[PDB]
């Protein structure tokens, strides 16, 4: 219950798992508040207490807007904020086996949300189930999201960029310093995390300051090469002062800008950083990561493409219908409380919308290519090409892009195919296998019996926490007791991947050959 830290002692508190015993430490500080003259910077080394840190509940979530799309919809609520927001937000959480491990392989997790929302105390993160059934030890950190985790004016240590980046760095160095206490081994970290969590896993390969804090990776939904996750210098200095102009903080001197915007109220920040940008679209990203020099040294493009990353194991998936999610925040005719049958304009306007910066060209391809029919009399038509068209630009072929190049240095590789969706989905049948809706299962929620779940899907979860568990301990997602389709690496050749469903687990080649060859080819020109 009292564990001796490097910056002190902590409390924890004992949880009752499926028969068994968990003990949690949610809310351990990981640096000091970056408040004040340190709201912009980079994170500063935290100071040491002489009391007993009383780590028995969740911290505030840092400062972020919230998804006010749906008031009283669960299917949208569960992802917004479940604590109080504040700037005071860099903390992290542990959940270790009891009886105390000797060397637990360790899990940190990082939780997307666009790099402008997110927090590490959500419902869906919970590690007890983890830490109960697999014996792993389970970390998760709060970072700083928007503008305060990611506004940047290049060069300039007042406003760097990737300042949540660098939150996500100095907790994983707080697991390398304070890990083995907790009965971890350092020497056995892997990072996993989805959406711009998992972007966020992905730029950690590429960072020469977190080679050496982590072991190996898992990416869900998302990867760095995405279009959305990393954002150009001039991008982020036009979207910077656009943020001054909209503060009344626009000065001459760069410096003189930013001590501007840190005499703002948070509200005032967080409500002027949807307009940076002209035109925005339901995949805005307005504040994220930048090449700062830093954490970044050139553009991961070119990084990924010659080799410049760990050299080490990854786990790479997506969900069938990456793409649904977004299309009822702007797109016309869509809605999750109607079957959402849309014209072919309807369908041209939503381009419009996913694209606005894009050609009339580059539009008409988009069309071209996603609207041969196998039945032009089939009424979904339009509906499911649109749910395809930003499934596959914005996550599916950016992760497959990834796991090929990365691939082809010599590393193993894992790729997986989620179709499964959730019987407890509270977004409508249209919708599908939604976006972050694996992660529940990769948490393990359906191994409790009293939580509404089918047995297919109990049996589903046990075995994506076991592959889970057996690639960040040994480098190899396989379930080797229970007669389980054996899950090949992916080569660049053969391009095999795992599916994961409660009927049949399938090895299949060469998912979505003929879209991503579109995206990743062609669509880059226009
Ligand atoms: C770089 O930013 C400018 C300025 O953006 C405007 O001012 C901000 C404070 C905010 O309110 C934005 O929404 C404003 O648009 C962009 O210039 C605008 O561009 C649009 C269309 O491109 C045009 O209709 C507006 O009149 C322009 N406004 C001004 C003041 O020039 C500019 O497009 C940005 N660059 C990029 C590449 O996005
Ligand atoms: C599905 O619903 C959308 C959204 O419309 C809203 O939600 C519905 C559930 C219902 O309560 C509507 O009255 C609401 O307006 C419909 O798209 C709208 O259609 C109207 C028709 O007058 C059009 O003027 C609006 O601009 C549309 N709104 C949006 C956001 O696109 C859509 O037609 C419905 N589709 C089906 C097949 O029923
Ligand atoms: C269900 C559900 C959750 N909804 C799914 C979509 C919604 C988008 N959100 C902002 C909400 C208001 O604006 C549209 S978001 O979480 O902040 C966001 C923003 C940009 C992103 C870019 C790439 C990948 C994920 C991103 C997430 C939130
Ligand atoms: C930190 O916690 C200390 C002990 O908390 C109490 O005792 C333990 C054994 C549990 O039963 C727990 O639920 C109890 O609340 C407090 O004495 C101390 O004041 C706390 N420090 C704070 C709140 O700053
Ligand atoms: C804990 O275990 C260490 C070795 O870890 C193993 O080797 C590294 C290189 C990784 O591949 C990792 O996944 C493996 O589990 C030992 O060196 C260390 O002394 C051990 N310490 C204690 C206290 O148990
Ligand atoms: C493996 O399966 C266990 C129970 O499965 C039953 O017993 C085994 C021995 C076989 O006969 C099997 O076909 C039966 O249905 C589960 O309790 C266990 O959690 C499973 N493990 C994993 C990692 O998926
Ligand atoms: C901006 O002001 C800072 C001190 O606040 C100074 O170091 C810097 O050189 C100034 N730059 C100018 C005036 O261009
Ligand atoms: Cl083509």
């Amino acid at each position: 219950i009292i564990i001796a830290t490097k910056n002190g002692k902590v409390r924890g508190m004992q949880l009752t798992v499926f028969g068994g015993t968990v003990t949690a430490f949610l809310g351990i500080p990981y640096a000091q508040p970056p408040l004040g003259r340190l709201r912009f910077k980079k994170p500063q080394s935290l100071t040491k207490w002489s009391d007993i840190w009383n780590a028995t509940k969740y911290a505030n979530s840092c400062c972020q807007n919230i998804d006010q799309s749906f008031p009283g919809f669960h299917g949208s609520e569960m992802w917004n904020p479940n604590t109080d927001l504040s700037e005071d937000c860099l903390y992290l959480n542990v959940w270790i086996p009891a009886p105390k491990p000797k060397n637990a392989t360790v899990l940190i997790w990082i939780y997307g949300g666009g790099f402008q929302t997110g927090t590490s105390s959500l419902h869906v993160y919970d590690g007890k189930f983890l830490a109960r059934v697999e014996r792993v030890i389970v970390v998760s950190m709060n970072y700083r999201v928007g503008a305060l985790g990611f506004l940047a004016l290049p060069g300039n240590p007042e406003a760097p960029g990737n300042m949540g980046l660098f939150d996500q760095q100095l907790a994983l160095q707080w697991v390398q310093k304070n890990i083995a206490a907790f009965g971890g081994n350092p020497k056995s970290v892997t990072l996993f995390g989805e959406s711009a969590g998992a972007a966020s896993v992905s730029l950690h390969l590429l960072s020469p300051g977190s080679h050496s804090l982590f072991t190996r990776a898992i990416l869900q939904s998302g990867s760095f090469n995405a279009p959305w996750a990393v954002t150009s210098l001039y991008e982020a200095r036009n979207r910077t002062l656009n943020l001054a102009k909209l503060t009344g903080c626009s000065r001459e001197n760069e410096t003189e800008i930013i001590k501007c915007l840190r005499n703002k109220d948070p509200q005032e920040i967080l409500l002027n950083e949807a307009f940076v940008v002209p035109y925005g679209t339901p995949l805005s990203v307005n504040f994220g990561p930048t090449v700062d020099g830093d954490f970044l040294t050139d553009m991961p493009d070119i990084l990924l493409e010659l080799g410049q990353f760990k050299k080490t194991q990854i786990l790479v998936g997506v969900n069938k219908d990456e793409g649904t999610a977004f299309l009822v925040y702007g797109a016309p005719g869509f809605s999750k409380d109607n079957n959402s049958i849309i014209t072919r304009k309807e369908f041209q306007e939503g381009l419009k919308i996913f694209f606005p910066g894009v050609s009339e060209f580059g539009k008409e391809s988009i069309l071209f290519h996603y609207t041969d029919w196998v039945d032009d009399q089939r009424p979904e038509n339009y509906r499911e090409a649109l749910g395809d068209v930003v499934g596959d630009y914005n996550f599916i072929c950016p992760a497959l892009e990834f796991t090929k190049k990365f691939s082809e240095w010599g590393n193993n590789a894992f790729f997986y195919y989620f179709e499964h969706r959730s019987s407890k989905l509270p977004w409508p049948e249209w919708m599908g296998v939604m976006h972050g809706y694996e992660i529940e299962f990769v948490f393990g929620l359906p191994l409790e019996r009293r939580d509404q779940y089918t047995k297919a899907e109990e049996i589903l979860s046990r075995s994506i926490v076991k592959r889970w568990a057996n690639f960040a301990k040994y480098g190899n997602p396989q379930e080797t007791q229970n007669q389980s389709t054996s899950w090949p690496v992916f080569k660049s050749t053969e391009q095999k991947y795992l599916t994961l469903n409660t009927e049949s687990t399938r090895i299949m080649t060469k998912l979505r050959a003929q879209q991503c060859r579109f995206w990743t080819s062609f669509f880059p020109k226009v």
